[PDB]
């Protein structure tokens, strides 16, 4: 199809066409051509390499153009938010405005209202429509990237929640990878549904098993080792994408490689990887990302900065960098993918990465615009070859199933429903479940049912919420207030429950350990080797903190580590030397800090609601300590429109 063909607007086809795209992909012509012009919903199954972003936008600005109101783009992380936002820039050219929503549960935030398209997670969402913001009613449809998600854990109940709202009420597009159950999801959602693999560049997948790849064609290929993969690959000017489960694992490999790679890097490439590992902010985690990156291989896990994952990123693209090795969580396209690893670590034993999971992984071999074939490797270290083929290759993805059952996100959920959507019947909160994933998939009823009932108990019994003989169910404040914090109820009850102990002790360790301590915040993990200090650190400060006896325990001396790395962060200890002192990487101490603004700012909120004002003032001087790691002395230089413990230490020198 070319984009003439498209019926739709001039300023649609005109934007296109600037972006060098003249014809759509067999895939996103049937597409474009099911309905999704004229407003109905949609479940697009194809291969990322087939463009589903530009079927989602398309369909989005084609809505607005001809219906007004907003478009709503929901991103799985909000990392992969900032990533749409560049490239939804160009609807600007067409006088559509893009905005970008991703934190700050706690506000309608009605400033989105003069934007055309909205992006954001899911949780942010979820809580948007909360707060009951004043522009919703105006969201005409609502595009859902890697819908598939809904089958997580995790977060896939969010997901399915705000999509349970939506349904009916906006045109709704979900973009996803293969799965089990297609039809099922697309029937739920009342959609056209789209499944197809086609691609631009043939993707050949194959199994490596000692000494050589049996692809799925049948041909076999000697190579002497898997690492010889990304060698040959580089040697012919492509790069190479290695998957490995661990943070060190992808760390080890990457310095592994690049010791040998080096001898593959003109003088100018190890000039600019030089150039480019001495821009590195100086730290334990970054060290080692030097020294790889100087031998033009680089890691790339959540243990990093955002910056340095968005500077190995762009340096995989420029081009710069040969080869990347990564972890799952936060992983462009590459001539060869490599997986190196198909057993994970669980809290339910080493598992295998789910099919899925590889099928996206392989998915990112071969470039459009450099190659005539794109492959995919699996290494088979110790799994009978033929067995992982079989398995990965020629293996049903899986079915997604409903997490709605996530006790936690449940729990939230069911008072969110009675607190900011006004449901005040168990058979009213019952007829919202009948219209999500769950009840649709004729999931166990009964079970549900019944956690629902406790869950009105638990919450009937902490004074969020009030029923009568009549069983009206109305919400209290502490309900209403919890539900717009968009914190797990139970945190809320922590928090109430130790409120007392809080104001007769206001003090840093003892709230970040208590923040740290509930169900909204992972804390760090610690080894059996500094478990010893970590005790009598405890014991020496157990008057501080808000817990009688651990026994009388594990997320216990998790949380309590983290009091002490987040104490530290406030008082401007160095990254470097906390990330030492306490074996931390910063990642998990940007993404830990950024949690406990959040969680001590909620702390706040709950002391307002429950009277204790006068630590109200104290909290927030420890909010804005805990967003900066800074003693309160220079909470004023941090206005400036950049600075931080970095310079502003120095400044009020």
């Amino acid at each position: 199809m070319r984009v003439d063909e498209l019926r739709v607007d001039e300023r649609i086809k005109s934007t296109l066409k600037e972006r060098g795209i003249e014809s759509f992909y067999p895939p996103q012509a049937e597409a474009l051509k099911s309905g999704i012009l004229e407003g109905k919903n949609a479940l697009i199954s194809i291969p990322t390499a087939s463009g589903k972003t530009l079927i989602a936008e398309i369909a989005m600005v084609h809505r607005i153009l001809t219906q007004g109101g907003k478009a709503v783009y929901i991103v799985p992380l909000k990392a992969l938010a900032e990533e749409k936002f560049q490239e939804f820039q160009d609807w600007e050219k067409i006088g559509l405005r893009v905005a970008m929503a991703t934190g700050d549960y706690d506000s309608k935030d009605e400033w989105l209202g003069k934007y055309d398209i909205i992006i954001a997670t899911a949780e942010k969402f979820d809580s948007l429509l909360r707060h009951g913001s004043s522009w919703i009613k105006d969201v005409k449809i609502l595009v859902a990237d890697e819908i598939h998600l809904i089958g997580s854990r995790d977060r896939g109940a969010t997901l399915e929640v705000i999509l349970a709202h939506m349904l009916g009420k906006a045109q709704i597009i979900g973009l996803s990878a293969t799965i089990g159950n297609p039809e099922e999801l697309a029937e739920w959602l009342n959609a056209e549904l789209i499944v197809s693999d086609w691609r631009p560049v043939k993707l050949r997948r194959g199994v490596f098993y000692q000494g050589f790849v049996t692809w799925e064609d049948g041909s076999i290929d000697r190579f002497s080792s898997w690492e010889e993969l990304v060698y040959d690959a580089i040697r012919k000017k492509k790069g190479a994408l290695i998957f490995v489960n661990m943070r060190r694992k992808a760390e080890r490999v990457a310095l592994e490689l690049s010791k040998k790679v080096k001898s593959l890097l003109t003088k100018p490439e190890i000039r600019a990887l030089n150039e480019l590992a001495d821009s590195l902010e100086e730290n334990p985690t970054n060290e080692k990302l030097a020294k790889a990156i100087r031998g033009g291989v680089a890691f790339h896990h959540a243990g990093l900065g955002r910056d340095e994952r968005v500077l190995v990123e762009e340096n995989f693209r420029k081009g710069i960098i040969k080869a990347v090795v990564a972890t799952p969580t936060l992983s462009t396209p590459a001539f060869r993918v490599i997986i190196r690893d198909i057993w994970r670590y669980s809290d339910f034993g080493m598992e295998r990465i789910p099919i899925i999971e590889v099928h996206q992984m392989l998915g990112r071999a071969g470039r459009p615009k450099y190659d005539e074939v794109g492959e995919g490797i699996i290494v088979s270290t110790s799994d009978d070859p033929r067995e992982v083929m079989n398995h990965y290759i020629f293996g049903k993805p899986e079915k997604l199933f409903s997490q709605l059952s996530n006790e936690s996100n449940l729990r939230s959920q069911v008072l969110a429903l009675i607190a900011t959507f006004g449901y005040s019947t168990v058979e009213e909160i019952l007829k919202f479940i009948s219209n999500t994933f769950y009840a649709y998939q004729r999931k166990d009823t009964y079970s549900l049912e019944e956690k629902i009932r406790n869950i009105l108990y638990f919450l009937l019994e902490n004074e969020f919420i009030e029923i009568s003989l009549e069983d009206k169910i109305r919400p209290l404040s502490l309900g209403i207030r919890t539900a717009k914090l968009y914190i797990d109820p139970y945190t809320a009850k922590m928090f109430k429950d130790k409120m007392e102990e809080v104001v007769k002790d206001p003090n840093p360790i003892g709230i970040f350990h208590l923040i740290s301590l509930t169900p909204d915040i992972t804390p760090f993990n610690y080894s059996k080797r500094e478990f010893e200090r970590l005790e009598e650190e405890y014991y020496e400060f157990k008057d501080r903190l808000y817990f009688d006896d651990p026994y009388i325990e594990r997320k216990f001396f998790r949380a309590f580590k983290t009091a002490l790395v987040l104490l530290a962060w406030i008082n401007e200890v160095p990254e470097g030397e906390i990330v030492e002192k306490y074996s931390v990487e910063p990642g998990d101490i940007y993404r830990i800090v950024e949690t406990a603004e959040w969680l001590v700012y909620s702390l706040k909120e709950i002391a307002k609601v429950l009277g204790a004002y006068e630590i109200v003032d104290y909290l927030e001087t420890l909010r804005v300590r805990v967003k900066y790691g800074i003693r309160e002395e220079l909470i004023p230089l941090m206005q400036l429109p950049l600075v931080g413990r970095r310079r502003a230490r120095a400044l009020y020198n």
